[PDB]
DNA sequence: CCGGAGCGTTCAGCGTTCGTTTATCTCCCCCTGGCACTGTCATCTCCGTCAGACCGTCGCA
């Protein structure tokens, strides 16, 4: 609320895509219109051609006379948005005139970069606040209810990036000494994510430093059984190494 | 000792919202046509290969 500048236009892509003019929300429109807006936004104001926009929205099988569909989608964007924010260059469209902090993806990138810089500088409270601000950006699943293979690719990429953000965040939480909340939320996540090995290693190191051991090795046994049932292979050697060093009761982690 | 209520799932009435087209309205690109004092023949090449042949050409005999 402290950065609510007058005349500032804010866009939301990390969840359901939305447009905010000075605090009031705009009617984005149809799901394909929303996906076109997302495709034009994530390129950081780079000119995307109409054929590439068609490929991003629809993929391999477009209808024959539906370039005018993208034309009227862009016209509806220019209706909803400013006349000058969306510019037409070389037959394509680009969302220009965006100030800093306008796009939530760029804000997340800057927050992650600042968190990494503070990790390099060793500042725990500052990077903790930066990651707290970062996690308060996306609401629910990214790109909710939009079609297209580009939308699917962005969805899975940003979900994976959020997974690594949670991994780094909670590894730092185990570094600073936050046991209870970490154990609870990682139990919830591994209930949601059954085959994510990194989060389960985080559960192992968290429970080893929290005074709880039985459910830790129970989760580990379930992990090996499910990984053998669904894949037929052996888990990563780092998980076995950390479990072995847990078994010998090494006081370095404690 | 079935009976009712609450709960789970599954479909037919109309009610709104999308997906994909269509003709009209600005802005730009691109091609053909107009210019009415008179003004009516450019242009520098090319040299210190080179080595002799092959060949047709050509005027003298």
């Amino acid at each position: 609320a402290e950065e609510e500048e007058s005349g500032a236009l804010r866009f939301g892509v990390l969840g359901p895509v939305r447009a905010w003019r000075d605090g009031e929300t705009l009617a984005t429109g149809s799901p394909q219109q929303r996906a076109l807006l997302a495709a034009l936004l994530l390129r950081e104001g780079r000119t995307a051609t109409a054929g590439e926009l068609i490929d991003a929205l629809w993929g391999e099988e477009p209808p024959s006379q539906a370039l005018a569909a993208v034309r009227t989608y862009a016209s509806r964007l220019r209706k909803v948005l400013d006349p000058g924010v969306l510019v037409s260059e070389s037959g394509g469209y680009a969302v220009r005139g965006l100030a800093e902090g306008a796009l939530d993806l760029a804000r997340a990138q800057d927050l992650a970069s600042a968190a990494e810089k503070a990790r390099s500088a060793g500042d725990l409270c500052h990077a903790r606040d930066l990651l707290r601000r970062a996690l308060d950006l996306w609401d629910g699943e990214v790109l909710a209810g939009v079609p297209g293979p580009y939308a699917q690719t962005q969805r899975v990429r940003l979900g994976e990036w959020r997974l690594q953000l949670l991994e780094t965040r909670l590894d730092m939480d185990l570094d600073q000494g936050c046991h209870a909340e970490a154990v609870s939320e990682l139990t919830a996540l591994t209930a949601a994510h059954p085959l994510r090995e990194r989060l389960r290693e985080l559960l192992m190191l968290a429970l080893y430093r929290s005074g709880r051991q039985a459910e830790a090795l129970a989760v580990y046994a379930d992990t090996r059984r499910l990984l053998a049932d669904e894949l037929g292979v052996d888990p990563r050697p780092g998980l076995q190494e950390l479990q072995q060093r847990i078994l010998q009761a090494d006081p370095a982690l404690a």
